[PDB]
């Protein structure tokens, strides 16, 4: 739909506008995964989902969760970073490991599901750097134009007058750091929550507790991060 609809359909208002630079890279993009299907290769998520992260209200957002691409097992990916269906289970080893954190940093006892739809719905965007990959084969969509999407996504919330505080995990996620240099915008780092790289530096790293010290210190509201 992302090569036949315009962003006033597929996104949020704010979002719309946010995106109005990339418009037409949007429409590539769409166009893109019409190939993939025309050749007999499959994408994720479901393309209805592929720009979900947007649904949410662009005016909203004071932290985003930037990774590097989407799950790559059919029926994990959903369109926001990380989460899963509520039926999910067992939780992808990368979201596990999230939420070992999340307990060890905030106290809180682990989530009764995969769903980080929550923090979508309380400012907190669940943005890939690429949003889409191919099944089984991670960062298969590397480098085929979302990089561009995903740079205005996050130069377009510096460029609003409100603190943003970025959660960028792994090295696919750091490449937007140079977009936030501006004096509303702070960025955390660490590696990649993933079994590969999470004894790297993601354990201990303390992403949402000190999310929440950067916002109360700007004057913004912290983040209630507490899932059900």
């Amino acid at each position: 739909s992302m090569t036949a609809r315009p962003l006033s359909e597929l996104v949020e208002r704010g979002w719309a506008a946010a995106l109005e630079p990339v418009a037409d890279q949007v429409a590539h993009m769409g166009q893109f995964l019409r190939a993939e299907i025309a050749a007999g290769r499959r994408y994720l998520p479901a393309g209805s989902n592929v720009l979900r992260a947007f649904t949410f209200p662009f005016d909203n957002v004071r932290v985003l969760i930037v990774g590097q691409d989407p799950y790559p097992t059919p029926g994990h990916a959903v369109g926001l970073s990380f989460s899963v269906a509520p039926d999910v289970r067992p939780w992808p080893r990368s979201l596990a490991n999230i939420f070992d954190e999340y307990t060890a940093d905030l106290g809180y006892p682990l989530p009764s599901n995969g769903d980080l739809t929550p923090w979508a719905q309380r400012g907190v965007l669940l943005l890939n750097r690429v949003l889409t990959v191919r099944p089984s084969n991670p960062a298969s969509h590397r480098g085929k134009g979302w990089e561009a999407v995903t740079e205005c996504a996050i130069r377009a919330l510096a460029a609003r007058a409100a603190p943003l505080v970025a959660i960028l995990w792994g090295r696919d996620a750091s490449t937007l750091k140079p977009m936030l240099a501006a004096g509303n915008c702070v960025a955390i780092e660490s590696p990649h929550p993933s079994p590969l790289s999470a004894s790297r530096g993601f354990f201990g790293s303390r992403p949402f507790s000190r999310a929440n010290e950067l916002l109360v210190g700007m004057g913004a509201e912290p983040i209630d991060w507490r899932l059900p």
